[PDB]
């Protein structure tokens, strides 16, 4: 995918 903010923060998928 791509890197998305999230509960955590931003975070970088690698889907």
């Amino acid at each position: 995918g791509h890197c998305i903010p999230t509960t955590s923060g931003p975070i970088c998928l690698r889907d």
